């Protein structure tokens, strides 16, 4: 346990089991985001499958972590997990913007996770987030931000036809 | 005839009967449908082509009937098929409500028969219907929910630009 | 959204939404049970498997009830997720007894759900049990039961010993 | 020499030549300890792979520290392979904990040149740890904690039994 | 040096590297506008592969005129670049105005060169210009007047749903 323990503190320990709670509520938020986007009075499947594939990559953020605690000697504690903020997300304006809001809240608990690590002079997990986590983190932020200028260039005084444009001719669907 | 005949009531074989009716009707339906959007004055390929598949998934729904009818023993009565409902369609909303108004009565047909052949203990019928019919009918009321909804958002103030951007985008075309 | 919903009563729509929540807390469940399983401290890698491959089984069943909940034009609510009963699970028999306790609890909630699917004449809730959960889960079931009688049997006299064997010649490792 | 030499301190310099004889000791360890589990006397062909495929990752830490000390203009200077702490390894536990010592002290050389680095404001050197070195000493020493779980749990009171088993079912062999 | 030059101006030389001058310019205008147009807030992929596609044929124009300056035994001499016109440059209209604004300068530039060879019987040059040049200018701008008049139509009085149709269906992306 404390076996192979070596370089690890509590604090960052405690940390991680935190930041595996944010990923795993943010992949829940994402599986509400999918199936309202599943609705049959909603209806656009592009952006259910975006927003379901972000949940099953907030799932592996989550379990990449915990393999991490176990391989530093840590110990996964879990919490609960909150339901999500909203039961329905609006057009795919609000629901966009909502993902860009909790990626931002992810990112700035990496970043702290990040200074915490770098403050205790743990140089394995300062790496681990940078190598796995912070630029998929920055990537994502950007094609978000892509997204929600192309979203709102189509809302103009059209609303429904830019929101079914964007599906239809961004969004990945079969 | 009465050879074969086991667990197979009069109530049930009369009610299949009616049921193959009324998928045929449902069929035709849909013919009138599809040559509809084939006029050289509507000229919707896409719309054409969703309800001439649709005109073909019930003949064959009503001839895997006629095939239990005469599995089970019961003896198929061919009554006439009553014209469609309208000889012009009006535009893709108007006819896709109508496709799930007749969807919503196919299926509640389905219903009806399924409660009348549990209420006779006929399981063989009732795991039929279950097997066959129902996930198609919810899976086929789905998709057209899903339709209806992408119709009405492209409606707004631009009505014929909306309905080319539907079937050229979302209905499968040549 | 009432657009397309027929013969699907609020009651059922309500308890589809709670077994969804059961089976989400079962997969978390088992998350927590597969990374117990990598701790350096009880480095079972087989027996980790087997519960990481069932919080993915448990999470598939979720969404499936989630798409069908849509297929049906009701609306998907979320609660929380609660945290799973332990922190540290035992023994490989110890956590063996507590998912056949955690199955046999789902279990029951299918067939409660199928009992009142079917007082209210809803055919298509109660084959789409019948179809996708009730044997899986009588499967699952018939599998822990034929471990747990193996673990019980290795346990005897020398209960390392036989921990490890389990795991190295019944489930499948690296 | 001096010709491309730029932000390469002499402290690092000459910490990555001990860094480099440490490797090699380590190598060496490896090498008696393959060796004595290959004797007809100890005879556990697993045990000897194990160790020896660690003599060569350790000269090969070693090798990249010194293409690393060449690429930034520092001087390879190599010192004496001190012999191996012991002659005889005693059973695989003792080889094991022998072994898990050994990594958690080129770990903690690692940890420690890393903070001279950053120390020094070198991140060349710092991402050159990180990169190559860090995630694969916390990886292995995480693979050995749980193989020494794994011999604790063998040991019980059938020793001989255990060791065999453990050499036969976890470690790769002919 | 002199050891291959024949017939070849010095007042040819010298408007050949003015030439590659020109041409770096250009390409380096086109590089600004291809990442003006991946800016967040702007996000037009196809707009930005368009711009970044002709910063590359710009860059090869110029080194095929250094190939050829060193082939006639001429001396390139390079001078510095000048920044671009703009930082920000509007919307996709604007920027396909700058776009043949800046070629209908080069093309005046080759022309202008192509008869400084032609007045200095300099046939060389002269086929040179015609057989690797000219043609690709005016097949360019025909392309940028096209989708000049592509973007003209499309403003109309919806113009974010005109640029976003444009840079989705004539423009490559991926
Ligand atoms: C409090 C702990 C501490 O030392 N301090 C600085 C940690 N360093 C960083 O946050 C940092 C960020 C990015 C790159 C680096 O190399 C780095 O050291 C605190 O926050
Ligand atoms: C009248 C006949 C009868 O018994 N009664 C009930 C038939 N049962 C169902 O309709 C039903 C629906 C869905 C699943 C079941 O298992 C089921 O028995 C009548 O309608
Ligand atoms: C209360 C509602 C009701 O009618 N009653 C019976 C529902 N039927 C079943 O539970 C059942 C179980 C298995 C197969 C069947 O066909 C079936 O009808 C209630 O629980
Ligand atoms: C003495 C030199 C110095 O500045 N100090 C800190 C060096 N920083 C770290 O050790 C460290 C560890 C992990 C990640 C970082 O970004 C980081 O700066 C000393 O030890
Ligand atoms: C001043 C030099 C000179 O003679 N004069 C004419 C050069 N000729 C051309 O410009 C020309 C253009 C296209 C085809 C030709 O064959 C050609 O000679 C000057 O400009
Ligand atoms: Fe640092």
């Amino acid at each position: 346990s404390s076996q192979i323990r070596q370089n690890y503190s509590t604090e960052v320990e405690a940390a991680v089991n935190r930041l595996v709670n944010l990923y795993l509520r943010a992949s829940y938020t994402y599986l509400s985001l999918g199936f309202y986007f599943d609705r049959d009075d909603v209806a656009l499947e592009g952006v259910c499958h975006f927003f379901r594939e972000l949940a099953e990559e907030k799932r592996e953020g989550a379990e990449r972590l915990l393999k991490m605690q176990n391989q530093r000697g840590g110990r996964a504690l879990f919490q609960d997990l909150q339901k999500p903020s909203q039961d329905e997300w609006g057009t795919t304006l609000d629901a966009m913007k909502a993902a860009i809001v909790l990626e931002k809240s992810l990112n700035q608990a990496l970043l702290d996770l990040h200074a915490l690590g770098s403050c205790q002079a743990d140089p394995h997990l300062a790496d681990f987030l940078e190598s796995h986590f912070l630029d998929e983190e920055v990537k994502l932020i950007k094609k978000m931000g892509d997204h929600l200028t192309n979203i709102q260039r189509l809302v103009g005084s059209q609303a429904g036809l830019g929101e079914y444009l964007f599906e239809r001719l961004t969004l990945k669907h079969d």
